[PDB]
């Protein structure tokens, strides 16, 4: 029962064959939520479920340079459900992040950011409670 917004550490960054895990229900009407990998001020990856963008359900991700956002990428495959639990997996892979939802493959996102061991920080935030958020390698 953690905390929401909550900031995972992730020590001398991320790597291929990381496996980040992440717990969680999703709170009736909820509007969105974020997964935010982070080096420094600089977002290399945002992961960002839409529950109503103009009464669509769309997954955006994208990536913030300098405080500012890049081109989109979208993805109308929408896994999560209001009121109910989740589980979203990241897996850090040589040339993207891996995305699975409840054990599918969702997404891959082409790392923009290439300085990989500078991604040190992941912040998870919106509309959730969220129950644990743990990392691993395989
Ligand atoms: O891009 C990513 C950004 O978006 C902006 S909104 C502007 C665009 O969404 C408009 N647009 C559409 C398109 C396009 C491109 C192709 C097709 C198409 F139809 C359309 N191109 N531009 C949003 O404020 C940003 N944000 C979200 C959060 C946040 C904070 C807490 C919780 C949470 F859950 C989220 N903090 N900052 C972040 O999500």
């Amino acid at each position: 029962p953690l905390i929401v917004p909550y900031n995972l550490p992730l020590p001398g960054g991320v790597v291929p064959r990381m496996l980040i895990t992440i717990l969680g229900t999703v709170k009736p009407n909820a509007n969105r939520i974020a997964l935010d990998f982070q080096r420094g001020n600089d977002v290399a990856f945002h992961f960002n479920p839409r529950f109503n963008e103009n009464n669509r359900r769309v997954i955006v991700c994208n990536t913030k340079l300098d405080n500012n956002w890049g081109r989109e990428e979208r993805q109308s495959v929408f896994p999560f459900e209001s009121g109910k639990p989740f589980k979203i997996q990241v897996l850090v892979e040589p040339d993207h992040f891996k995305v699975a939802v409840n054990d599918a493959h969702l997404l891959q996102y082409n790392h923009r950011v290439k300085k990989l061991n500078e991604i040190s920080k992941l912040g998870i935030s919106g509309d959730i409670d969220l129950t644990s958020a743990s990392y691993t390698m395989i």
